[PDB]
């Protein structure tokens, strides 16, 4: 991806976007208890932790554009791809309004928390003055789209996240999009169907892994992929596509039965129009990560990227017996020979990508969704999704809203036992040692383990 134009939104008539200046993370209870690194990523240009520019690192993510056409390799890695999709019998019918914004299985309803884009966020009108849970209205809704229409420019926001000493240093704060409301209604519409369809059905055949559950998903992984392990992710992965990947995943949509103007929307995530606070620019190529379906999407175009590379560099490679489940940029998979993954990633370089490879992965070094695999030593086939005590320590010694500590601290636990009791009783100690920790419901070993093994 490649900003094209940009310049002050008051000279196109946009308002300034207000967006608020100070992280909402502040150092929790447990601060002092629990040792970490990680502090909130910088939010403005003035941040005395600063040793880079901050407007030129946020957007230094895009990276350019390799301009190229849809190749050989391409062409049969969409063909290969589009075959196993076909198994899955996806809709390419419109959802219908009330499932597509208010909840259906498989496609949560649309979050009424975050951002409703432009024009709404320069009027004061919330997600909430125009939705409603308890009523599911859909007639402002109608009126909003009628009046705004669609293919409307997406607001930028900087990410609140907790991020290491370099990353705060540099200023390499990540950005989202927030999509307008009416497009993110109409993707819901055009696309409901395909979400549904890969969220119910994590694995090798979608080849995705959005909306797993790793607890139940992470001992069905090994019987998957069963060969020599390939892993990787990339380095800013949304941001450096270049138009040709965007080609590609609507030549796959083609292929399910969606019409060419049904794939119309994959040229707005594309070719997008962006406000940032005082700015508005312009963008060719990239994932603007935030709007509807860029997980998938992302997963899907990850899924004809590693077989393009496969087919390049291993020409004779049977694709028949490759295996892989992506989460956007992030991959795991296998063949049932060894494959040299620093080849596909300097073939990945010609195509304007920049992908990190996992000597010899296995199930024991192995991570996805920045977890490892552990089998449990009574039962196993059942794999635990093994988290970083590392990174339930960074967690736990900051919140963005300390009402929410019970909430907070067990949903840690449930990732915290993974690690084994004597890890899991050490959490539970420092936690108590803290007065508040002894006014937290917090799980037993046993009965999360108990429910762990029921479960399945």
């Amino acid at each position: 991806g490649e900003i094209e134009f940009i310049e002050s939104s008051k000279d196109a008539g946009f308002p300034v976007i207000n967006t608020p200046s100070k992280t909402k993370l502040e150092p929790s209870v447990f601060h002092q208890v629990f040792e970490g690194n990680k502090e909130p990523a910088v939010l403005r240009s003035g941040d005395p932790r600063l040793k880079a520019n901050f407007e030129e690192a946020i957007f230094s993510k895009y990276i350019g554009n390799v301009n190229t056409h849809v190749d050989e390799y391409m062409l049969e890695a969409v063909d290969h791809y589009a075959g196993q999709l076909a198994t899955l019998d996806i809709s390419t019918e419109p959802m219908k309004l009330e499932d597509a914004v208010y909840g259906t299985e498989g496609l949560e309803a649309l979050d009424l928390t975050t951002s409703a884009g432009y024009p709404y966020v320069a009027l004061g009108i919330k997600k909430r003055d125009i939705l409603s849970k308890k009523t599911k209205d859909l007639t402002k809704l109608k009126e909003c789209m009628d009046k705004y229409g669609l293919n409307l420019p997406m607001v930028t926001y900087v990410k609140d996240e907790l991020r290491s000493i370099e990353k705060v240093a540099k200023g390499k704060s990540r950005l989202i999009e927030a999509s307008s409301l009416n497009d993110s209604v109409a993707m819901r519409q055009t696309f409901g169907n395909l979400y549904k369809t890969f969220h119910l059905n994590p694995g090798v055949v979608t080849g995705s892994a959005v909306g797993c559950d790793p607890d139940l998903f992470w001992s069905k992984i090994p019987v998957m992929l069963d060969g020599h392990l390939i892993a990787f992710d990339y380095s800013g992965y949304d941001a450096s596509l270049s138009p040709v990947w965007f080609a590609c995943l609507k030549m796959i949509l083609e292929k399910l039965g969606y019409t060419h103007k049904e794939t119309n929307y994959i040229d707005y995530l594309c070719n997008s129009h962006h406000l940032y606070r005082d700015k508005h620019y312009f963008v060719r190529g990239g994932m603007p990560s935030g709007c509807s379906g860029t997980s998938i999407f992302n997963s899907m175009i990850n899924n004809i990227i590693i077989r393009t590379l496969m087919l390049k560099v291993y020409k004779g490679i049977d694709l028949d017996q490759f295996r892989m489940i992506a989460y956007g940029d992030d991959v795991i998979a296998s063949y049932p020979w060894p494959i040299d993954a620093s080849l596909l990633a300097e073939a990945g370089k010609g195509y304007g990508l920049i992908m990190t490879p996992a000597n010899e992965v296995t199930w024991t070094n192995v991570t996805f969704l920045k977890r490892y695999f552990r089998a449990d030593e009574q039962y196993p086939f059942l794999v635990h999704p093994v988290m970083p005590m590392k990174d339930i320590h960074e967690s736990i010694r900051w919140t963005k809203d300390p009402k929410n500590t019970q909430d907070h601290v067990r949903s840690l636990c449930l990732l915290a036992w993974h690690n084994g009791e004597h890890e899991y009783e050490e959490f539970i100690r420092k936690i108590r040692s803290v007065p508040v920790g002894r006014c937290l419901t917090l799980p037993a070993f046993s009965t999360l383990r108990r429910k762990w093994l029921d479960s399945f």
